[PDB]
């Protein structure tokens, strides 16, 4: 009994099936992730965790360039295998991040570095400041944060279960096919569970002046965040004011983009034409859909913006709204899905010694699906039913203010504190 | 011990969280709700209760014409705060109304007036007739109806919960935006969780004739309910039949009207065109999307029609279904979410005296979510760990019957039955 | 007793004045200024009283009342005192007040009238609430000893004025001041308030100014929410450069013009001009110099339009980017705002769905100490205070035990009637 | 009782209401900052502290450059959480600083670095030799100095009360808008409570003549220091000696500047056209308004200038004061308000190994008003309570020297020196 509770708060002594009711044929699977990043030159960066988010990727690495003006993208922080290639369904056990420096000091003193961790029950997207000082500023729950701990004593970042009847979802896996394909054209189940819809939601006011043709005049730029395939479904109608001389063409452009720099991760462009006979009601329709793969990088910004390319109708000031309520909108997968893009952890490190290596250190306990490929060889079975081991994990939960459980530790805390649980 | 059941039967009581499997760092806030709602010259009207709405709208109020030949909107009921400027996420624990007059103007003699109140498992798109005889057949549920109540008296309308683990749910907020955006243009975290989808299917025959250009002749009309915000998809495609002799247009136009009377609160409008090329492959699309902000009042009624603007193609028959099925689809938020848009509750009060006044007190339980301004300076914790109450609030439930729990009540007997529950 | 004669002036203010036991000890003159209104219950039946308990001076309130249909409100007058203060006086601080608000037409018969009564005390400033609307200020505070709801109109509220703070200066009153003979016919000077301001910026953008539709049709350039209740001076500068030579002389009007919180008619409107010609068309700089009397102030401010023009057909093409001669923007502080009292904390009381033509009476009373004037100064003694040293020090341990004690903002006229007789009223025999 | 002054001695414990007579519902709330300052290759610096500053800045870092003939602005140093943007007005009850290094980079065996720190009572403009040796001559208190501190062992900064009746002050904060602003125009509520005011009184002596068409002369350079909203009045007029054969515009600048570089934090213009008319009468009207997010550094220095742009113009002698006094005046917030702008500390460093780390770590404590969205959710009380309270502390502050209660730390000394004031 209660070997499921001892799975949450140890994920590293072995998977356990969570004895609630969603309870389907599974597989127990550990997978690990062991990456030795080289601190950069301005010996400062920020690695995001997503310790609900059941998948493969787990967390992003950025790192402040040498003035700490901005941020780059190092490389996602994935598994040892990708397991949208063996199995097509999968939900979430367990998960731990050792995030400490390996580099052993000869002397007497420390090396210079150390670490922030916050457990941010929000999304990327809705930090305001990404720096290792406005991290405690985060959130006000004294289990969640960490302050100034060595960078050599490391912080464990623990995943406490948002959530207790998850479902299983789709690991974007990809579909049989024939042999007149393209030539790389594929197909996927991806994840479409329980959606994040966003609406940027245009008024009815006229299209702000671009100053000249083809130069891609701004409409809104906000705070919305993607990790997977998105559907892109919207309009943008507009009537102009005086039948156009010439035939314009209205570029429209939704880039998205990340925290780190303004280059467009993805971009989706929707054009319509100004003629003699719609001027009074013009709709370039967003209807896109874009893959799971074109996403190489977080997405927390997106940019819609339009240009013509008629020298005249520069001043055809083509009031919105002419055809209804002008709005543009997209969704994504499994964006509210208590997991994935909710919670986060920060863990901040700041002036390691430049090329010295921080390692993160990763265990997951996932319950996964095999696909039809590996259900010839590999035996589901069902959950090994624990009756009690829900409630004592809602116990341990509900008190964690007494007990000083928390989701970020500092892993001597940890490694000491967490000696009950076997 | 047992304190969940307490905040069922006794909403004003406090709220307390529920013990089910959903377990999220979450605040406990009640919300109030005082109307006083000025009576028309007919006296008649209608509530309508959305008791298990997790929103920020807990039901609508429409009063009868001068000789209930039809109903008039009046204005949405909700809550004191506006709980989408300071929460993302938020669930309903329990809701309470309260109705009577028991109050006349200055100088006046005669209080009269009676309520009929009764629980509908549909979603007011369901109901046939609104009419205060009409509803006592809307259900046959022994302790779902009050009828011949008088409006001294009052009838408290209470919440019985649907289901238990139901998800948190986008509250339908701004996103922070960047600079440069136009001048109001805004984007928010719709609501996409559990979605309810409504689809056309035009039938592939003759579109029917225009008596003249531009008079938008009907092609379907139906009842179909929507509260936030929706998207809609689909395109109606069309052969014509010999070819154009001038460009056609064919203007569709998909109003969403209320159950009040026939003026559109938001109307979606689809051009194609017929040109010599395409004649036989004609199509216009559906991609608009309907911002939550734009639907002022209930939506009940749904209308699709269409127009020409060429006087030589009143002819020219323009059979539907060639390139697909020519469908139109639409889906709406958390449309099959237990709590919105079913149950409904109406409480019809009939021939009060005109100019009289209506109370209507209504006090909500939540469970929400911050936004990261308020996690800053706000501790969220997790629940209080009723290990049973689920069960003892199940067990009541299951022999509400033979304990004559209800969910439409006299006020007098609520009063008086429920305080057993402490 | 020989203390708690303070406490028992800010519980029971009807019963006198008695100077603030503060270390801001001058020679003053303690009053009582009362102020009663009978208010003529429009159609709407509906409306709200806009209360400001801590403001010293004649302004106490406003009354606003629904229009016929309860979209948006309109503005009756202002709630003042009985008698003008500035007339007579010159500084002055406040002790205490309270406002009572009831229905004076109580039936007859054996149903009480159809009127229904909100409370709550917010500490903003008027522009910080989003929406009035009855049951829109049930949650202004989580405080429960500030909140009333759902009072029967004929049993009344009271509006109790707690302080804040307990060093508060003496402000000045606004009078005016001698004058020579040769004024023209009505100028007058006036010593207005200005001891710690409250400021706001309006702080444009350095880039494009947005396209105006037509020549002379004032398009928007901010409208926000900053509350003026007094005297305010408007400094700043909008500057821009075009972006080639004009054919003509475009004269770039500015509007500014502030509004209340019930219609956009302005209260007050106030114009800069700035003539751009050939050779200083690339900085074009329209000062605001401005100073606002609060003689133009009719009703509450809680918003503000800035807004601008051009009387050239041409030239409407000449983008006019801002910030060329620094950084473009414009200011207005206003008289003595940021003192607490004045424009915060304030209190809300709103009657719904009262009886068309009904009376709502309202019985204010306050009591300041004053400074007179050289006019009666010649005839009053001025003196300090009483000398009572733990008169601060017992009103410090009633506010902070507020919740145990339920030492309220807002009663229910009935609890507060009953609730205040421990501070003495009871004449204890000889 | 006895609550208060373990705050102001003890911040790391948790804030306390003031009991003083400011008594105003409030929310108590404890800011931390933390941050690892980069020492350059001079080894050298100095880090401004401003202890009773009840704003969100808490201090600037600057570096001497190679050779220590300048220096350059690092970075601001100030509390996690942006106070703005959830409250409108705060006071400050104690704030405490720590700085050490402990710690070595990648290729040293070796650890050196020694640390000056004084309590000025100045405004960071008010010095005139700001190296490391020379802030020791800026007080006579030896309860504000500590000289050749090893930087190993560190250097903690208190903050002493300079008053006790601060009022709550405006936090800059944004106000609400509706449709219709422009683009990303915004109005904010700035402070303005106890101004302080500059003023520049040129003579009415002609203005100095100008080298070239456009080429900036100097009238006045001079030390100011500003760190918000800034309002500028005021007026330059004056007569030409005779007829303006063309007219000119006479470009006026006033021109701001930190104590690092002189480049123009902001700069601000004005002109006015010298005509063959008004040539007895020109005037330069100045009625500009600076936001606070135009200082981006902390500013110690102004200068007026001025140019023309007419050829003919360079003689004709323009003397000033034709039609006034002819100043210029700005008033900058809420300058005099003890806490604000004053007093300083400045710790200085030297010594120090190149692309070390000097670790600096914050903990202030707030009276503070909610604004209205977070006021509808969190409750404001009244303060505790303690009535004697302040008479405690106060007696504290006087018994100083006796007691040896220091602004200025050394580490070791204040954390056994100060374990007793731990009782509740």
């Amino acid at each position: 009994t209660a070997t499921y509770l001892k799975s949450i708060m140890l994920p590293e002594t072995g998977p356990a099936s969570i004895p609630d009711d969603i309870t389907e044929r599974h597989i127990l699977k550990q997978e690990t992730s062991s990456y030795n990043l080289e601190v950069s030159e301005s010996g400062s960066g920020i690695l995001v965790c997503f310790p609900g988010a059941p998948g493969s990727r787990i967390g992003a690495h950025y790192r402040w360039n040498a003035n700490q003006t901005g941020l780059e993208f190092d490389q996602w922080l994935e598994t040892s295998q990708d397991l949208k290639k063996a199995f097509n369904y999968g939900r979430l056990i367990s998960r731990k991040y050792d995030i400490q420096s390996s580099t052993l000091p000869a002397g007497l003193y420390a090396l210079n570095g150390t670490l922030n961790a916050a457990t941010f029950e929000g999304s990327l997207s809705e930090v305001e400041s990404l720096t290792y000082n406005s991290l405690m500023s985060l959130t006000t729950n004294p289990q969640d944060k960490v302050n100034n701990q060595l960078v050599t004593k490391g912080v464990t970042v623990l995943n406490l279960p948002t959530g207790f009847d998850k479902p299983y979802v789709r690991l974007e896996d990809e579909t049989p096919q024939g042999l007149q394909s393209m030539n790389g054209a594929k197909m996927r189940c991806t994840a479409a569970i329980a959606p994040r819809r966003y609406e940027i939601d245009l008024p009815s006011q006229r299209l702000p002046p671009v100053p000249a043709t083809g130069t891609l005049t701004t409409l809104y730029e906000g705070n919305a965040d993607i990790v997977n395939s998105t559907t892109v479904t919207g309009d943008i109608n507009f009537g102009l004011a005086r039948q156009p001389a010439d035939e314009t063409t209205f570029h429209f452009q939704l880039d998205f983009m990340g925290l780190d720099n303004d280059v467009p991760v993805v971009t989706v462009v929707s054009s319509a034409l100004a003629t003699t006979d719609n001027h009074r009601g013009v709709s370039a329709k967003m209807t896109q859909s874009i893959p799971t793969e074109n996403i190489t990088k977080p997405i927390t910004r997106v940019k819609l913006s339009y240009k013509i390319n008629q020298q005249t109708a520069i001043d055809n000031v083509a009031t919105l709204g002419t055809m209804g309520p002008a709005s543009v909108s997209f969704s994504s997968g499994n964006g509210n899905v208590p997991g994935v893009l909710r919670p986060i952890t920060l863990v901040a490190y700041e002036k390691m010694t430049p090329l010295s290596i921080l390692t993160v250190a990763g265990v997951s306990n996932y319950e996964l699906i095999p696909n039809p490929e590996l259900l010839k060889n590999m035996v589901t079975r069902y959950g090994k039913y624990d009756p009690e081991g829900l409630n004592y994990a809602k116990m341990i939960l509900s008190h964690r203010e007494e007990l000083d459980i928390r989701t970020v530790w500092r892993t001597e805390e940890y490694k000491e504190r967490t000696r009950v649980f076997n």
